[PDB]
């Protein structure tokens, strides 16, 4: 690294590999830098471009040069407009430790920030809020899923926000995977209340369709103002679970994992759903919230056909605007690759109105 002083300000300057493209590093310098989260894995900063002047994220990562890294292999692959981007990334030093740095966007507020506030006024979110994030998401599970990708951690704190642009960025691959069929998965990724069934039964055999029960899991927290299956522990999310989809059949409990058949269960009937949310709820979010929450991880909803559930359907009227009187975000401008899963969605995904 190289640190400057202009105006006493303090300036990083480092040659750092482009995250698209082809591999050809460039002299960067970014000052203003200052913590602004920790987690388990390194801390990340936020930064002021010395060019651009664009505020970005600095997430410092140790780095055993033994391997590969897996996330940063994820995020140079990964482009897409609902997703965080790697802008660049370089390594720096803790004592004879090397850290790998990944550069990308800042963005100012988070679904959980904006879900808690409401909360805290005993307000709702309004539902063309809860339209717009939810379909974000759910466009940028279709992308990454399209590629093999599994997030394995979807949750509101991972839902990056531009509360004036309303644009979603998925963020921290960290424990992204691409999901072969037949090779086992660990179990225990996922944060709480967005765990699905089969991963709180500690099942390997997982596929991509936990990212659509944890989304499942936000939408329902985006109406009730809370999280619908809390619990600080396995039995208590599993209870809350089960006192809305009602006790799993002996056939839905080996579509999870066998190994969970002959176990005792909390034996409750399935509440209706209509009467699990407020009562002005708009019933198209309830049957989407049934489509995803479901017990087999088979029949619950793709990415692809959550974008195109009729409760994402007054994102497609061409009067729809923000709140705040702008434009709404571009909803349309799907790749081929993007519907890869199927592509004959695209007439209802792009509409008559968004063509040439
Ligand atoms: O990992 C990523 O991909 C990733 C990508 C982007 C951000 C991020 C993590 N973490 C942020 N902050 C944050 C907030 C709380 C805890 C932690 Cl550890 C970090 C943050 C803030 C503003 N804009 C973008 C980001």
């Amino acid at each position: 690294k190289v640190s400057r002083d202009k105006d006493g300000s303090k300036v990083t300057t480092v040659v750092a590999t482009p995250g698209q493209g082809p591999d050809r590093p460039q002299e960067v310098s970014y000052t203003d830098t200052k913590v602004i989260g920790n987690g388990s894995f390194g801390v990340v900063y936020q930064a002021k471009l010395c060019d651009s002047g664009e505020l970005v994220a600095i997430k410092k990562v140790l780095q055993d040069k033994r391997f590969k890294n897996r996330e940063l292999q994820i995020m140079r692959k990964l482009d897409h407009c609902n997703i965080v981007r790697l802008r660049y990334f370089f390594y720096s030093s803790k004592k004879d430790e090397v850290y790998l740095n990944l550069v990308l966007d800042y963005v100012p507020e988070t679904v959980y920030r904006v879900a808690r506030h409401y909360s805290r006024a005993k307000q709702t979110l309004p539902v063309i809020y809860v339209k717009l994030y939810m379909y974000q998401l759910f466009r940028s599970l279709a992308y990454i899923h399209s590629f093999g990708i599994c997030h394995r951690d979807i949750k509101p704190q991972n839902l990056l926000l531009d509360p004036d642009t309303a644009v979603l960025k998925l963020c921290d691959f960290g424990s992204a995977k691409q999901l072969v069929r037949g090779e086992p998965n660990v179990s225990y990724i996922c944060s709480r209340y967005y765990r699905a069934p089969e991963l709180i039964f500690g099942a390997t055999d997982y596929t991509s369709s936990i990212d659509v029960w944890s989304a499942g899991c936000v939408l329902a927290e985006l109406l009730l103002g809370q999280p619908i299956f809390p619990g600080d522990s396995g039995v208590d999310q599993l209870v809350e679970i089960i006192k809305v989809l009602g006790t799993p059949t002996r056939e839905q409990i080996r579509e999870m994992n066998p190994n969970y058949t002959e176990f005792k269960f909390p034996q409750i009937k399935a509440h209706p759903w209509t009467k699990v949310f407020r009562p002005r709820t708009p019933p198209e979010a309830i049957a989407l919230c049934s489509r995803l929450l479901e017990y087999t991880p088979t029949a619950r909803l793709t990415p692809l056909e959550a974008c195109a559930h009729s409760f994402f359907d007054e994102l497609r009227d061409p009067n729809v605007k923000l709140p705040n009187g702008r434009d709404t975000p571009a909803l349309f401008n799907f790749t081929t690759q993007e519907l890869s899963s199927n592509p004959p969605l695209a007439t209802i995904l792009i509409p008559p109105h968004a063509r040439e």
